[PDB]
């Protein structure tokens, strides 16, 4: 029965998640962006990094900002879409939810969104969330519009990787 700070050692040695500097603080009730999370699901499932292409219009969305890759690599993946197609924006300093890590982690394993689903997260949603709660990659008492925690985010990636395999 591995622990969260068990799960994230295990995660950071292999690269899918990152630490901090001068401490051995995994800061498992921080949350994260939606940038890094990209980063996180290409380290976790084995993505190519993309150069040199910029599918949003985010402010300060070019090459100079260091998660363009991980974000494209994604969105080809089709894990992520941003939040809004008709401006393309992905909102890449935004924190990462749990409902929206549950789409990216569900698509990921090729698990089917749960039609006509009841739980209190956002109509898109509820699908995704419902699903990833069937695979135990949330607990059902999770807030689905919460901004998602580490601990949150390194128990659904070590399960992830688990059924993964
Ligand atoms: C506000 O609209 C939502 O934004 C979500 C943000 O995060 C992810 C995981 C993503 O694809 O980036 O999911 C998005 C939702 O699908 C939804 N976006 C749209 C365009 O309907």
């Amino acid at each position: 029965a591995k622990t969260t700070q068990e799960k994230f050692d295990a995660l950071k040695e292999a690269g899918v998640f990152s630490g901090y500097p001068g401490t051995t603080d995994a800061k498992l009730g921080q949350d994260m962006t939606r940038a890094e999370f990209a980063k996180v699901l290409v380290k976790l499932f084995g993505l190519k990094e993309i150069h040199g292409q910029y599918s949003y219009k985010d402010k300060n969305y070019d090459a100079k900002n260091w998660a363009a890759p991980f974000i494209e690599a994604v969105t080809a993946e089709g894990l992520m879409q941003g939040k809004d197609l008709t401006k393309k924006i992905f909102d890449f300093n935004g924190k990462i939810t749990v409902e929206e890590a549950s789409k990216t982690l569900v698509t990921a394993l090729k698990l089917e969104p749960v039609k006509d689903a009841q739980n209190k997260a956002t109509d898109w949603a509820k699908g995704y969330f419902e699903a990833a709660v069937n695979a135990g990659l949330f607990s059902k008492d999770a807030n689905p519009k919460a901004n998602a925690t580490r601990a949150q985010l390194v128990e659904a990636a070590f399960a992830a990787d688990e059924m993964s395999k």
